[PDB]
């Protein structure tokens, strides 16, 4: 019934790698080019991708709702121009989880002007547990993650309505 | 393995995700590794995958 949306890696953290260049006409805002918020679309810096390896601890009593994603370009070129190594990853651990994803080149249909696809994952990170990520490439890092603080019944209802000011 | 009961048989086998490439050397030496499974039926190919995991 409520997240708080919480912070775990910061937008100015990334050290070796820019972090604000990962925008898109397909995610316009304000008539310029934008991308989704919560995560970051980490771009090579300097003509180098030094490999991530960054790690986040649940210091929380709550469970974290964390998000991420990666990117699959058009053609080897792309992939050399965003993120300069050739032959990407990124390994996700927790004490379940065991990810390692691959980005997978398809020639693809244009949609909202863009044949790249980014394809995002998630995963509930228990209290005191830890995430680990490692990526070469076509990385789209978590910026905030969502704390669970109020269980409870709820439902998502379809309906075309919208809200009528009364109880 | 040929299964000459009459019965079917239950097969187990496993995969090991080492922590990191240094542990793959050490216990198996080559780096890049598969195991290749086929029956009539079955015709898996599993890979390693390294990431780095909470202690359990
Ligand atoms: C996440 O952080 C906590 C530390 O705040 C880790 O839990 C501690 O583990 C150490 C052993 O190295 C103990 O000495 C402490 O008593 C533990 N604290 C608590 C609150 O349990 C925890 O291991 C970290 N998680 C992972 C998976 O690394």
């Amino acid at each position: 019934n409520h997240f708080e949306k919480i912070q775990i890696i910061p937008k100015s953290s990334w050290s070796s790698h820019e972090a604000s260049l990962g925008v898109s006409s397909a995610c316009p805002y304000q008539g310029k080019s934008s991308f989704f918020r919560n995560v970051v679309w980490l771009i090579k810096k300097n003509s180098t991708y030094p490999t991530i390896k960054r790690s986040y601890n649940n210091t929380n009593q709550e469970d974290l709702l964390v998000l991420w994603g990666i990117h699959h370009p058009n053609d080897a070129a792309e992939q050399t121009k965003l993120y300069q190594n050739p032959t990407t990853y990124i390994s996700v651990g927790t004490s379940t989880l065991n990810q390692r994803l691959v980005p997978r080149i398809a020639t693809r249909s244009k949609v909202n002007g863009q044949s790249g696809r980014m394809e995002f994952f998630w995963t509930i990170l228990k209290p005191n547990d830890a995430i680990n990520f490692e990526s070469n490439g076509n990385f789209i890092a978590p910026e905030y993650a969502y704390k669970i603080v109020k269980k409870g019944d709820s439902t998502i209802m379809k309906s075309e309505l919208e809200y009528g000011n009364c109880n």
